[PDB]
């Protein structure tokens, strides 16, 4: 598989280490996918990468939006 794709979508813009086992490791320029938006705490988000899943905070990360596709110079 190894496949992705675009949509819910958040870049660590600051390396963050997981200190408890529940939550995941982020870092610079680890993109993580957005499962489920509320669940345990407020804010924080259940995602995935690196073949890792836990508890990551949505404020060390960036929600990608929009991005340029056929821009010449």
């Amino acid at each position: 598989g190894s496949s992705g794709s675009s949509g819910g979508t958040a870049v660590a813009r600051y390396n963050f280490a997981a200190r408890d086992m529940r939550e995941l490791s982020l870092r610079e320029g680890d993109v993580v996918r957005i499962y489920s938006r509320i669940g345990g705490d407020q804010g924080w988000w259940k995602g995935e990468t690196n073949g890792r899943i836990g508890w990551f905070p949505s404020t060390y990360v960036e929600e990608e939006g929009i991005q340029s596709g056929p821009s010449s110079g």
